[PDB]
């Protein structure tokens, strides 16, 4: 129930071997690790987690952008663009997480499915 | 009335120098020169028209992306780009089109004001 | 070898629906009708043209914002977003053109892929 | 030496009256309030910190999008926007970051100058 996409601007192409960390906020207001991976050669991170493990909460999908450009030999602005949601609250959702890449900059949307 | 800025996502700036046409659509649906100038140091590209010139209509601003790309040694994608609105008097008085750039992509966004 | 996908950033959903003419310069400096379609319930459009027909040019891809937003009953600043690019200069290759829209913004990216 | 620009994509407009915190990144990781302010009618917020203040170090600049969109009576997808970069002496002086909203996208750019 949950995809992360990145596309690069400069490039024109999926953004590669982007590391991505999602987190879950705990009943004590700190963040928890709830799933991590890398974008495959499509750009996208599939196989996040489940249906029974993403419960309803306030999730942090983490893109680690500078580690991304720095791995190409450029160095970028940000230190990663990080996109903060409440996630099920009107029960199960699917979510798609895409963000388009620049070193000074970034965008991001969400396309939000009713399965 | 009008005022068109340009960014470049690329190195974090303004983009400065780039080539700005504004066209009016004309009656028999063609394109007709109506104001140009190139960007600023700030990006911004003022004094294009005046309020008694600027009237109702459909508008056109083309931004030579594509020379601003290449004098700077980077190969981009598109030609130019386009940003093609109507011109409303029953909305705000003050027109911003703001463009922000990068090689395979660019994003604009208007600010309309009073 | 040419796909467009469309996004409405207001919904968080795909833009289902919207119509695209894509045109090619023609030798007299004119824009011929080159091929149109409207985008499908996942905001993707498809089988616009053939590689055989997708010779080298420059193109023009035009996405009917304004007719989109006023079917949806909102009144939206521009009336369509063009994007014009020279196409298959180094031989055939695959663009998928992505927009993202809002009623007074829009973003757009191409992905480029050698097949 | 900083300024953050916040733009409306759905009206067209700056985004006014928008809150927006500044953090600092501490030695033990930690987020520790720098500054904080409203946007004005135009959008930006002047005045967070002086030159002498805004040191070398990470930063975070959170944007109460949730709370603009709910006064405008839309229900937005994030629960802020978050803006987490490096300031640098090496680089130019002046930072701006600017965001534009949407209920369920945003964007954000940097521009940084002399
Ligand atoms: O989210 C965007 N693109 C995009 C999103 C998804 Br989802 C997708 O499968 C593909 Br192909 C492209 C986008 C972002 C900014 C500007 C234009 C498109
Ligand atoms: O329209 C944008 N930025 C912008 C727009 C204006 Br008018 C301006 O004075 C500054 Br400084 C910045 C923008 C576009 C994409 C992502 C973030 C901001």
């Amino acid at each position: 129930p949950l995809m992360v996409k990145v596309l690069d601007a400069v490039r024109g192409s999926p953004a590669i071997n982007v590391a991505v960390h999602v987190f879950r906020k705990a009943a004590d207001d700190t963040w928890e690790p709830f799933a991590s991976g890398k974008t495959s050669e499509s750009g996208e991170l599939h196989g996040l987690t489940t249906e029974e493990e993403f419960v309803e909460g306030i999730y942090k999908v983490e893109i680690d952008t500078k580690s991304y450009w720095k791995a190409l030999g450029i160095s970028p602005f940000h230190e990663h663009a990080e996109v903060v949601f409440t996630a099920n609250d009107s029960g199960p959702r699917r979510y798609t997480i895409a963000a388009l890449l620049s070193p000074y900059s970034y965008s991001t949307t969400a396309v939000v499915t009713n399965p």
